[PDB]
């Protein structure tokens, strides 16, 4: 029961403003929705995964996700950058995070910072 985030509809996208559209296209938007969607799945499977099933690369990512855990993302679903690094091939460059900005603006996640890291938070 893993939280996705929906995809920008027509409406939606002609909606936000023009300087955020800038070079982005639609389906680009969407495109990266897709992909941080991916990770979402990654990180939470690995999270519901039994602990005795885990080889030694799975403990050591699910290790790094309860130590970003915080009392404010208890039972949310968030992933940082290094999770985009992990589970896809998306380059977290400056036309990203042009992106995560609209899509903050289409209230699709929003920013959990603390302890020096910044988690997006789905919804």
């Amino acid at each position: 029961s893993i939280k996705e985030m929906p995809f920008i509809t027509c409406d939606e996208f002609n909606g936000v403003p023009s300087y955020m559209k800038s070079r982005l296209t639609y389906n680009q938007i969407n495109d990266v929705i897709k992909e941080i969607n991916k990770a979402v799945i990654s990180k939470y499977k690995i999270l519901h995964q039994p602990k005795k099933s885990m080889n030694s690369v799975t403990r050591n990512l699910y290790h790094r996700f309860i130590d970003e855990e915080t009392k404010d993302t208890k039972g949310r679903y968030f992933i940082v950058e290094a999770d985009i690094k992990e589970f896809t091939t998306l380059k977290a460059d400056k036309k990203f995070h042009v992106l995560l900005n609209i899509l903050r603006h289409c209230r699709r996640l929003s920013e959990v910072r603390g302890g020096g890291l910044t988690r997006y938070v789905i919804t």
